[PDB]
């Protein structure tokens, strides 16, 4: 069998590093994936990674007895401000298991009924903003969806109102957060700490962290001082105890959990809503089926939890957009012990594998030949889909805890947008995928004509 592992061109002691020295790394890796195939060795000075693009190989990588979540380099950087939150912890860290056991039931589909009203609040603010645009103004899709997701996570997370729909300049926290994330991403493509970065950046970085730590800390302190019982994630963490040690979460970890909900949930969820709208506006017939379902189900001024769950086709639209462009493009895994992958490629204990989600979703072997086409119908019968072929939310006990939250919000919002407006792609937008920790359609603009249905 073809057992030797290919590799892209190298640049001496710099190795393949220069290969991703671009503002669109994942998309570049996808090209390399097309050329080299379902697996290639990517080497850097003191780091080797193996990228997987096949369902054949990836279903083996998802075997939890052989592979576990690895903290990629980027995640290690993000750990400087996200600490030991669910997202940047090792599976073997005690605070990971603890937070995971306590928070698991609060993120179930059943628990969404408690967060529903808060999600509806921000969703109505979005509709009303659009309702009030003068007919000649347009919509900055990614920009509004991000305001929508940040405010929703803030309300549901710690009952705080960032009030993004009342300002051009975001709340200072949000600003320090995007800035810290930026720095963490730039550190990844740093030639070395002195090309680019110097004391000025690190200083700025440590500053943003204080702005974040200060706000969350204060809020935690104020709540346990007043003893308030709201329906947000913070209440659940203050009154929660792990069924295993009987221990509760510490105030520092609770802080990291909140910061983690923000950094891990806002861009991914905003990207999702933007892409779905993009494919819908580019595919008039799909938009027509969706719009019709929305008008048929959402027969009340404000959507009920029950009604959101009936938006069957809309859900299919979201899943198809998640197939084509998973907003969180990759996750890393490490070999627990030595093994051979796919019976061909030998792996040693500790070897890092990197799942290229966008490539996995284009596996002709699993999805057929029209993999590049946006066809929601392919998710009509989800049970007909092979195991580990569709992985937009990670794998196993380390999969996105916020999967239900994201999908419920995305469905609620998409449903409401399709009920109140007709969308016009007045600029004949050409997809431009901007990359940060996540993927998003940069510069996507549309124009919305209201159907004049009251809220
Ligand atoms: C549609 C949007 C979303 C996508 C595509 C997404 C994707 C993912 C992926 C791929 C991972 C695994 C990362 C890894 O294995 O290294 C993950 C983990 C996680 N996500 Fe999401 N996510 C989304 C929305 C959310 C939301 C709204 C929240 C926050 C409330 C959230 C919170 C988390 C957390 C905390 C983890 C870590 C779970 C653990 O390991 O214990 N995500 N997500």
């Amino acid at each position: 069998t073809i057992k030797e592992m290919p590799q892209p061109k190298t640049f001496g002691e710099l190795k393949n590093l220069p290969l991703l020295n671009t503002d669109k790394p994942v998309q570049a890796l996808m090209k390399i994936a097309d050329e080299l195939g379902e697996i290639f060795k990517f080497e850097a000075p003191g780091r080797v990674t193996r990228y997987l693009s096949s369902q054949r190989l990836i279903k083996e990588a998802c075997d939890e007895s052989r592979f576990d979540k690895n903290l990629s380099q980027a995640l290690k950087f993000v750990r400087d401000f996200a600490g030991d939150g669910l997202f940047t912890s090792w599976t073997h860290e005690k605070n990971w298991k603890k937070a995971h056991n306590i928070l698991l039931p609060s993120f179930s589909q059943q628990a969404m009924k408690g967060y529903h009203a808060m999600m509806v609040d921000i969703a109505v603010q979005l509709v009303q903003k659009w309702e009030r645009l003068n007919a000649d103004e347009h919509i900055e899709v990614p920009e509004d969806m991000t305001r929508l997701t940040l405010d929703t996570i803030g309300l549901c997370g710690f009952n705080y109102r960032f009030n993004s729909f009342y300002r051009d300049q975001p709340h200072p926290f949000i600003t320090s957060m995007v800035r810290a994330l930026d720095e963490a991403m730039n550190k990844l493509q740093r030639a070395n700490p002195d090309d680019p970065a110097y004391d000025e950046n690190k200083r700025q970085f440590q500053e943003d962290i204080k702005v974040m730590n200060d706000l969350v800390d204060k809020i935690i302190a104020d709540r346990k001082a007043s003893g308030e019982q709201s329906d947000d994630l913070l209440t659940h963490m203050l009154n929660g105890k792990d069924p295993e040690t009987g221990e509760p979460l510490d105030d520092e970890n609770i802080r990291y959990q909140i910061i983690t909900f923000l950094i891990a949930g806002h861009e991914t969820t905003s990207g999702l809503l933007s892409f779905a709208l993009y494919f819908l506006v580019k595919n008039p017939h799909v938009l027509q089926k969706a719009a019709e379902e929305a008008a048929r189900v959402l027969v009340d001024p404000v959507p009920s939890y029950k009604q959101v769950k009936q938006l069957k086709y809309v859900g299919m639209v979201l899943n198809e957009a998640l197939r084509l462009w998973p907003t969180a493009p990759a996750f890393s895994l490490y070999a627990k012990e030595d093994t051979v992958l796919g019976g061909e490629y030998p792996l040693e204990k500790g070897d890092e594998l990197m799942v290229l989600i966008p490539q996995l979703h284009r596996d002709k072997t699993i999805w057929g030949d029209d993999v590049e086409e946006f066809r929601p119908e392919r998710f009509e019968n989800p049970s007909a889909i092979p195991q580990h072929a569709f992985k937009p939310f990670g794998n196993g006990q380390r999969a996105c805890i916020g999967q239900q939250f994201a999908l419920h919000e995305a469905t609620l919002v998409l449903g409401m947008m399709l009920k109140h407006f007709d969308f016009e792609d007045h600029t004949n937008y050409e997809l431009d995928i901007k990359e940060t920790l996540t993927l998003k359609p940069e510069g996507f603009v549309v124009k919305a004509k209201s159907k004049k249905i009251p809220l």
